[PDB]
């Protein structure tokens, strides 16, 4: 029915091209609402960084560029890898990614249409998971 509803837990990160699931739509996040980046350690296996170092128009401050990302399952260049506070966050598109839902797959060209939710990168956690200066127990 109406009320286009699609939970992240229901939305999986796949390759519109491949479509084998390169991640989860509930494992990705946003960065200062500038560019969506799906965080995942096993993602490095789902993509290969180009040879060249930085290949972008200009460089950013809030974060630095990385390497051109390309779905290893297929190759469809997602974009480039971005680092922030020492966090490898791949910057993919919305047209290169597929949102597998129990209501039907969805492929947008703008995250502005993304059905699932995309929370910003919780640095507090990543910091609490990278520092652990708080506690372990
Ligand atoms: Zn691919």
């Amino acid at each position: 029915g109406p009320h286009m509803q699609f939970p992240v837990e229901h939305v999986q990160l796949l390759c519109i091209n491949c479509m084998v699931a390169v991640g989860h739509g509930s494992d990705l996040r946003k960065v200062e609402g500038t560019h969506h980046v799906n965080v995942n350690p096993n993602f490095s296996n789902y993509y290969n960084v180009s040879r060249d170092p930085v290949v972008i128009n200009k460089v950013f401050k809030d974060w630095k560029p990385g390497g051109v990302i390309s779905c290893r399952n297929c190759g469809e260049v997602w974009g480039l890898q971005m680092i922030y506070k020492s966090v490898k966050l791949p910057v993919l598109k919305v047209r290169s990614m597929l949102l597998e839902t129990p209501q039907g797959r969805i492929q947008a060209k703008k995250w502005s249409r993304v059905p699932f939710s995309v929370p910003d990168f919780d640095f507090l956690q990543h910091c609490a998971e990278n520092l652990s200066d708080l506690s372990l127990d």
